[PDB]
């Protein structure tokens, strides 16, 4: 830039009372100064001290979602649930259905320099959670042809940031797809925003860096638009979406049961759950709240409210739908996304932020659309945790969400898969890794029957 452009971008930053982001200047390289000139050029100031004002300066009544709008794998009729997962196989095999992932976390618990989807947990086969994820993909596409007779097409948006985006492009292209078509697979970015200080002011990561991060989850709406995910999703029929974040090492991806559950339902947005099982868990919860579908923090949850029991159920809790940020969305939903995408509101997270907790992240949560949405187009389907739910959320040495709590999920699970198929699994001292290129959910290992299998072990194509 010149001396007069660099001036202007000045003037307009410090009218806006951000004019501190160019305090260093003149410690600057020539080519460091282009770098921030460019970063800044790419923020409105004005739209980013409206943001933080709105967010800075912005008892409930809560009953379980209408029983018509619940079902459950442990307690729904077995013939519902076959029906569910055939319908939503037609679906898939109508190229109907597409899986937006949420990979555009910074991961700052689990603190590796990889994305999070580049993690190998351990397993024998050392598959990433990616792999692991392209090949439930491809198991389902395949299973799906069975009934078309014709390739099956389920496109994976992979949602990054800013921090994540090339690595994640260099990652695929290493390991060819997965044997995914490339054109099968979109890496796109969701918005970002400077972080900034308690009084609003933009954060500096270096004297030519400003700080910035993902603009939350809730990002993915806006970022659908902008990036041509959603024109791209009309031009290919797509009717159903999926959506989970990268971190599920057991996410059954594309779910045929959740689609078709959903889709039987013709709500605009579904979600996932869990079972939560005593009444002092520490869990978010999918409920209604002020008679609108919500998601409500436990701290919001009081001893009264989590201790009471479902009186059509008594051995189980009144409130017990545990989200898992798994979420299904029809193509109709997201062609609304302009009329209410701005009032999204963006949340304060309070963060250690280093730079030249002391600053704020502002944050767009996925599911601040759900008090938005009509009763009766919003569904929830409570699913096995032990199947379908473990989270790689902290480092090896924590006991909770980590790599060794993922890898003994998957390997009990695999484990459990074969010995119901006839498999005789002897262990000395623990599980299987079933590559999901055998089976995508238990399916499949017939061939197995009679054999003695020693664990660990890993059964791939």
């Amino acid at each position: 830039p010149s001396a007069e452009e660099f001036q202007q971008l000045r003037k307009k930053y410090t009218d806006a009372g951000q004019g501190h982001v160019f305090a260093f200047v003149d410690e600057l390289q020539t080519g460091e100064r282009s770098q921030l000139f460019h970063q800044l050029s790419s923020f409105d100031p004005v739209r980013i001290n409206e943001l933080a004002d709105k967010a800075l300066n912005p008892p409930a009544s809560l009953e379980p979602l209408p029983d018509i709008a619940t079902a459950s794998i442990l307690d729904s009729d077995p013939k519902d649930l076959e029906q569910w997962y055939e319908e939503g196989l037609k679906l898939v095999a109508g190229n109907k259905v597409a899986v937006v992932l949420m990979a555009g976390g910074q991961g700052t618990r689990l603190g590796s320099s990889a994305p999070k989807g580049c993690f190998d947990i351990g397993l024998p086969s050392h598959k990433s959670l990616f792999q692991i994820q392209a090949e439930r993909i491809a198991k389902l596409q395949l299973l799906a042809q069975r009934i078309s007779g014709k390739e099956a097409v389920i496109p994976w948006y992979v949602m990054t940031s800013g921090p994540t985006r090339k690595p994640t492009e260099e990652f695929f292209e290493q390991h060819k797809y997965f044997g995914l078509n490339k054109s099968d697979v979109i890496i796109f970015e969701q918005g970002v925003l400077p972080c900034i200080s308690n009084e609003g002011k933009i954060l500096m990561e270096s004297k030519f860096k400003v700080a910035v991060a993902p603009d939350g989850n809730g990002g993915i709406y806006q970022a659908l638009l902008t990036s041509g995910v959603r024109e791209d999703m009309r031009k290919r029929g797509i009717e159903h979406i999926h959506t989970y974040c990268v971190d599920n090492c057991l996410v059954k991806v594309a779910d045929p049961v959740f689609i078709g559950f959903a889709a039987s339902k013709q709500v605009d947005i579904a979600t996932k759950v869990v079972r939560k099982r005593n009444a002092t868990e520490s869990v978010g919860l999918i409920l209604q709240k002020n008679g609108k579908p919500d998601v409500v923090e436990y701290s919001e949850i009081d001893k009264e409210t989590a201790e009471a029991k479902d009186p059509k159920q008594p051995d189980v809790l009144k409130f017990r739908a545990a989200n898992i940020v798994n979420h299904y969305y029809s193509f109709k939903f997201f062609e609304s996304i302009e009329l209410w995408a701005h009032k999204l509101p963006h949340h304060v997270a309070r963060k250690k932020i280093p730079c030249i907790p002391n600053g704020i992240k502002l944050e767009q949560f996925v599911f601040d659309v759900f008090p938005m949405t009509p009763l009766e187009k919003f569904a929830c389907i409570e699913v096995r945790r032990e199947d379908e739910f473990s989270p790689l959320k902290n480092a090896r040495g924590t006991g909770e969400d980590d790599p060794d709590t993922s890898k003994r999920d998957i390997m009990s699970q695999g484990q459990r898969w074969i010995e119901k198929a006839g498999g005789i699994v002897i262990t000395e001292g623990v599980g299987v890794e079933v590559s999901p290129l055998i089976s995508y959910g238990g399916e499949g290992l017939e061939f197995l029957k009679g054999r003695e299998i020693k664990a660990p072990a890993f059964i791939e194509k």
